[PDB]
């Protein structure tokens, strides 16, 4: 299931524990920008999805901020789990940047980043 | 953190209840105006616990899965965005919801967005 | 067409003039108030010339690369809408800004906002 | 160069031109969607990009009328085109559909199309 060790195409790890009735939680390492080590996760994903074959809803935060560095962004995925033979999480994220009020108009990125159980 | 947690509405009419805790924790609980959905669903999220002190504003994110006792939409929500503090407090988002589908319509998944919210005192 | 047609500005000041073709071509000229950039940029991009007659709003998307005989940024914008008319027309818009980067660099290429456009008398 | 015949992880296939000034001109015909044959397309590209092996910035909109059908919608993709020995445009994309003002929240839908020159 979505329990598990994924990482994406930039090399970053998500190691991450859904709970029974929809909690996500767990650790980010991200292999690109302002950061280092381990962070903090936290999402929801859908604990009952549809059965006709849908994948399952679910998105996750991370705050750039643990004991070495503070970035002062947030990225959040959106997405959804596909089971199967080879598992995949598909996601499209923002990542927020804290800025002037002046500043806003450039504070979000959007990207995607897919995530599969094999280790680079 | 008692600058964050508190109640907030957007422009939908949605509601907002969170609190943030001292260790970069948000949680709460979100009502939807729209959409397939009703009654509360659980929130959880993350904020940048020591932000710049120079006027920038406060990084955060959180998401909900539309998934409660009454309903399932089999769809999840994330809000990325700032907490601007002072009299008058905001949280300026943008969106995604991403909903379950299957893989011929995956293409078609994903509705983007921004919500304004505002602190009630 | 007609309706589209005209001078336009956002809520950074910005500046859209746009001709709204028969064909559904939309053509023009914009100015931003913001961002590595001076003096006008082309425009090019597309309208639904036959929409709904529903009170719904008239879908359209349009690209500035922001290159000009001035500056070049290495970079270009794509706004994606929907045209409302009558006495206060607007035009409420997402969009893209991708920047030409490395392929290291790639994941952070795109920012992601939101306009909205108020026309000119 | 960017002028030719591409094709993206749908099938959907992408005929453009460009100019020699930075205008994108060309044909669409989409695998997905309330949609057949093909549609116009117009964008813009960096006519002159930097020269420390940065992609090429582009972008390019689609109103989804012809004289098939009309799906009272656009789509607009922002990417860069990154050359060399298998050439690709990567990109992400909007696509707003005609709605009330009411229903204008759930108006747009967000993607990302990875195109090559190889057919399907
Ligand atoms: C979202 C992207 N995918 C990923 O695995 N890491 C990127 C995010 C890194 C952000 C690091 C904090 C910063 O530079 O602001
Ligand atoms: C993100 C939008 N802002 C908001 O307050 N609610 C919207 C989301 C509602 C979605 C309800 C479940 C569904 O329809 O999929
Ligand atoms: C899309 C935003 N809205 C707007 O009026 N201009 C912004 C874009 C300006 C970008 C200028 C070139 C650059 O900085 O890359
Ligand atoms: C952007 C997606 N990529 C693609 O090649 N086609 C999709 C768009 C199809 C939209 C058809 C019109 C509609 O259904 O509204």
């Amino acid at each position: 299931g979505i329990t598990g060790t994924w990482y994406n195409q930039l090399g970053s790890t998500f190691i991450v524990t859904a709970g029974a009735d929809g909690a996500l939680t767990g650790t980010y390492v991200t292999a690109r920008g302002n950061a280092e080590s381990r962070y903090v996760l936290t999402g929801r994903y859908d604990s009952a999805p549809a059965t006709d074959g849908s994948g399952t809803a679910l998105g996750w935060t991370v705050a750039w901020k643990n004991n070495y560095r503070n970035a002062h962004s947030a990225t959040t995925w959106s997405g959804q789990y596909v089971g199967g033979a080879e598992a995949r999480i598909n996601t499209q994220w923002l990542l927020t940047s804290g800025t002037t009020e002046a500043n806003a108009w450039k504070s979000t990125l959007v990207g995607h980043d897919t995530f599969t159980k094999v280790k680079p």
